[PDB]
């Protein structure tokens, strides 16, 4: 109706989705109807079988994924650290950490049903990215729950007791039956798809294509009422 669902694939360990997460909310401040958009952040993991903590560079971890040089790799981190830069985030690749993100987007459900979806997703992608924090690991997780405001306390519970485990799995499910390979991708009204970290100014656009379209003019009637049926 007079509201647009915007719902967004993503992983906390992956660049490109937090360099998307700023220039989606770039595209939404310059949007006059933000007010009635509603997010909602999906589970996606880049690796569900990853191990919970694997000790060895990110460079190292990109070369092996990707088949190519170590040289090539750090020119890979290093363009995504100057792309990061112009949206106002400061990448520390050196200190990643490569875990599992299982955990940390059941503590993005957890969050959710708090009404605090975003800023936990916003906490995470930080920690992974720019704090050099082990995403897997359950007090890390609890302390960056805590941060954004939630009870620590019952956080911590819920990822203990996997809560929210089938839900992140449902998120993933829901992702390949969408045919989404690759992340961050935006859908919006259940309709449209955008896939990847796309500019400000198509996601923009799509925004007001959505609204558009639930928004036709009013008609100019003509005569008067005739026999009709209503529900």
């Amino acid at each position: 109706s007079e509201k647009i669902r915007v719902d967004i694939w993503s992983d906390i360990a992956c660049p490109w989705c937090y360099i998307g997460k700023r220039r989606f909310e770039s595209a939404l401040g310059q949007f006059p109807q933000r007010d009635q958009v509603e997010v909602v952040w999906h589970s996606f993991e880049l690796d569900p079988s990853a191990r919970p903590l694997n000790p060895i560079a990110m460079r190292d971890g990109l070369a092996m994924k990707y088949s190519i040089s170590p040289a090539q790799a750090q020119g890979s981190l290093d363009h995504m650290t100057q792309t990061a830069a112009q949206e106002g985030l400061e990448y520390h690749f050196d200190r990643v950490k490569l875990a599992n993100t299982f955990l940390a987007h059941q503590l993005i459900h957890y969050a959710a049903e708090q009404g605090q979806g975003d800023a936990m997703k916003e906490r995470l992608l930080r920690a992974y990215m720019s704090e050099g924090q082990n995403v897997n690991d359950l007090d890390t997780l609890q302390k960056l729950a805590a941060e954004v405001g939630l009870d620590a306390g019952a956080a911590r519970a819920a990822l203990e007791a996997g809560t929210y485990a089938q839900a992140v799995r449902y998120d993933e499910a829901q992702a390949q039956q969408l045919g989404i390979t690759g992340v961050p991708f935006f859908v919006l009204g259940g309709k449209y798809g955008v896939s990847g970290a796309q500019a400000p100014e198509t996601l923009l656009g799509a925004l007001s294509q959505v609204w558009a379209e639930q928004h036709p003019a009013p008609l100019t009637m003509l005569g008067q009422d005739a026999p009709a049926e209503g529900c």
